[PDB]
């Protein structure tokens, strides 16, 4: 049997209430819990973090990228235990910076492992399922939930309290799991692992990007705060194919001709933000996300401007990752 | 033939773009006013004052209303409409995903059967809705799912009110929230509306956002929480803060579908918190403008969150 | 606390199933009876009539039913007694996905909500439901939509009713087409129901289904259409037949959504067809063994179809 | 710009009616409708056929196969214009049998070309745009409709009206076509054109495969009658992860054994009919058809019967294709 480690960093997976009826609410007990772990996998847990996702940060991030990259040798593959609310962001930022080439899962539970019919369980049998699966490897950083393989990029949460919230809304999964084994009939083309060139070795700390929303007016206060505290970078969410307000967009016009990245990104949940629509990116210096949602361009945001500040450079990196 | 006026604001989609689907007048006697011209984009609360103003005014002179919009905040417009018409004829907006020179065009159509549903008397007391792609929506559930596609509006929590084939509607549902006339809001005295703000929750998210809409003392803050409306610990310090010192706050997430629910990780009481249901943070948005127009108690705000 | 009878027919989820969620206690006084115990895949007509008798004849007795029922057939149960119950007290269907010994299995909770369900007093008056994944389902548009999914039941082609969080349903709608007392649909003195049988449409499909139904002499064909309705042509040419030999003819389509519609390619007056509406083959089934029991007549079966 | 043959079958996308309203309702006509197409490519149209696709048949699908394959180097692309009702089985016999490694793509309509707002015109650029790509090679037989691509395999209509019926249910579309340009993001890993054993450029027929329907108190009727005239192959559209009523199931059984190949499909719109579930197919020798849908599942039924008819076999190749 593979080894596999499970690094836990909390969530719902790890949550509890006082009641299995009530909606209101350690990685070794996690484990016994799932007893059944052993007639697939050598199991080995570390405890990374223990927070609520809605609390991930930057530092959690290069965190575990550093983990994964230094004990890669050490073991036939990772499971994160994490919260649903950000794990999308986080799945992410580790498909561009992991540059091991063993399985990478990620998984949670959208009810506590407390209440009545707990998706928890399941789930981490069915993520270590596929962190032992040797065809797993090779198809970047994973989530798994509901039975289900997503590619990290692609992933997102599509539902408040489903447990069948995740799915890739644009490209599909990858693989489904039904009696311990998957089918794989997808993989992304996306550029992914050892196949960017984001390192986060050395790194201490992230450069700074900032979310903004569109919708009928608009205050532009939100990016003109993140301006006057010199971000590095801006993602605005807007409306329909990533369109500003125009009090959001002059603000973020002069920010980008005074150096700050500004990527189009967009609040609807499905399709691509492109390029030659409304907005003429190319006269702005803007950048247009793609598929990318606005909390996943900002993941790339960040890493590209590790490597460049210039627009067209992180476009064509927007267009490879 | 029915007396349809049309109400153009803009948007990929009034003389022309009327006489352009000359099969409308097998349908309606079609009157068009042109009330803006904008990108959708750049929709804000006068023009939405404007056109409740003038439905609800002239109300007795048409049997119905369509309203030509642009795509990126139609939901938005819909929704405002929905909670301050006092008309109970048919009040339908139509956009269109692809540009009137464009091979196949979906305007035209779409323009038709809204025309189609506001012209149907089974309509009525169904409060303002969207028409898109054979498809006919209620204004409070209604939203785009793609940012291209020309299937885009859907609802997508409690499904469409009826499908429109060969000009004719089969009505299966109506929404039980209360809207139009069932509601408190009169706009038809105020010339603004509360400011309400919105801001995003992601990892690492600044307070800063948040931080310079309390500074200005806006009225409402909504969040566009992550799952279940949660917050980053920054923005919800500074939340915290906000809701007890003349701000209120609302709890929406950026998921796009499913409740923001009281009773899951956050005291929403103890903070002062209202949770927004299914609403969206753009849809909270609206609705606690319109609450803040009567109260500034979160309690009551919350209330009325539950009704409308 | 409310009354609430289970009756169990089987499925992958009566004493013992109850105690195993002690929970229930909290919640409803419930009592169990064991109706049949058989996989879903084996329902069938006596099992159908058995269930309407039942719970008309115990309506009085008790304050809700909750059905517990195999995943693979709910839809066509739902159904069949969301037209022959005459109770309008709740009456909730709810099975599982997964084996109640599975790891997360779904039962447990599905049980709790579907008592939940029929114990509120807003359930009634909404017809017969389905309580699956956290959501009340109206028995007419519900549909199991994935082979092995937990959240598989949907309401395809208008949406829930209400979702259920915390022990609550929040319900914005209620299904428009007539139901359970609004039926004339009256199963109390019968002990069979008309033969209706199910054929497939596909490239260079078989007349031999149809023909072996037709020389049967069963009451009615239900045509499992490609697209909206069609019908390959031999098909096509045996249903001719028999809809003038009586035999009546209902078109539906194996496409899992939408409306089979009228005036598209088939000329159903001509033929003497019914179009189905959104009613998917094995829900056309349902109601064609039911139009049958009061009529023969292909315009009369149409206006049944147009109205529940 | 390249060369790109439109082989035309008929569908409403070369349909018509009395009004542009109303529902009611020749290759080079079509072509001149969107003059468009001479930006992109050099077309030249062959009308191969002229029927309603709720006629397809075997003899057409033979007709086009071998024409493709006769016609490979005469040509840069193939467009072929089809009807929506059965689009996706005619996608999925061409995706198993051509052996062309130049874009094959589908097409249709969902309202007439008479009708306001008609889809078609822009669904035919589409679709040329689609087969002048040199990225669209080596991804199988593609249909494209509503600015997707999408794969033959899992490609299936959703909706009978909506334009945007067409979607890969189960593993997503291959890309999105905006400005006419193509994102590809996936690529089907089930084998296809070249990649499969089945040769039809002999074939005069092929076998005989009949679908079955399964519900509550569903007849044996239709099962008795396909074994009657003697039928190679039966599809079962089963309830939930394909079971069978149990009259149904002991007419198939009994065929099975007297050599009738007996595939088990779901008439359940998405998901795999697995095997181990309730069904114990090596007993019965039947075949679980995992994601093929019943109309699916009958197209690589008659196929796999032109090479084997031991059921073991034959769910080997509902494992590879
Ligand atoms: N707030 C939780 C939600 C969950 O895990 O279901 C988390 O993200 O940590
Ligand atoms: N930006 C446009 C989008 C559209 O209508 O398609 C608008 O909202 O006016
Ligand atoms: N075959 C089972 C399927 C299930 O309930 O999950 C039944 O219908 O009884
Ligand atoms: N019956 C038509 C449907 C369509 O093309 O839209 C066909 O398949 O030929």
């Amino acid at each position: 049997l593979p080894n596999i480690t499970i690094l836990a960093t909390g969530g719902t997976i790890a949550g509890g209430g006082d009641s299995a009826t009530k909606s209101n609410y350690g990685v070794e007990n996690l484990v016994n819990a799932v007893p059944q772990l052993k007639d697939i996998a050598n199991v080995k847990g570390e405890q990374v973090v223990n927070i609520g996702s809605q609390d991930m940060n930057d530092n959690v991030w290069l965190t575990l990228a550093k983990k994964i990259n230094t004990d890669c040798d050490k073991t036939d593959g990772f499971v994160i235990t994490h919260g649903v609310d950000t794990m999308e962001e986080t799945a992410y930022f580790l498909d561009l910076t992991v540059k091991c080439d063993k399985p990478v899962v990620m998984v949670g539970a959208m009810r506590p492992s407390t209440s009545m019919s707990a998706d928890g369980p399941f789930n981490l049998y069915n993520a270590v399922v596929t962190a032992a699966d040797k065809a797993s490897a090779n198809r970047g950083v994973l989530v798994v939930m509901n039975d289900t393989v997503l590619d990290g990029r692609d992933v997102t949460t599509t539902n408040t309290t489903d447990v069948a919230t995740f799915k890739s809304v644009n490209y599909g999964p990858l693989g489904y799991i039904h009696n311990g084994k998957i089918d794989y009939q997808r993989t992304p083309a996306r550029k992914h692992t050892s196949d960017t060139p984001f390192d986060v070795s050395k790194l201490n700390e992230l450069p700074k990007v900032g979310i903004v929303y569109n919708y009928a007016n608009a205050s532009d206060l939100p990016a003109k705060a993140l301006v006057d505290a010199g971000y590095d970078g801006i993602v605005s969410a807007g409306v329909g194919n990533g369109n500003l307000y125009k009090s959001v967009f002059d603000t973020l016009a002069t920010a980008a001709k005074t150096g700050t990245a500004v990527v189009r990104s967009s609040r609807v949940p499905t399709g691509a933000t492109t390029q030659d629509a409304e907005v003429d990116d190319a006269k702005y210096g803007f950048v247009a996300s793609g598929t990318l949602n606005p909390q996943k361009a900002r993941v790339l945001l960040q890493l590209a401007l590790t490597q460049t500040k210039d627009p067209q450079q992180i476009q064509q990196i927007f267009n490879q990752y």
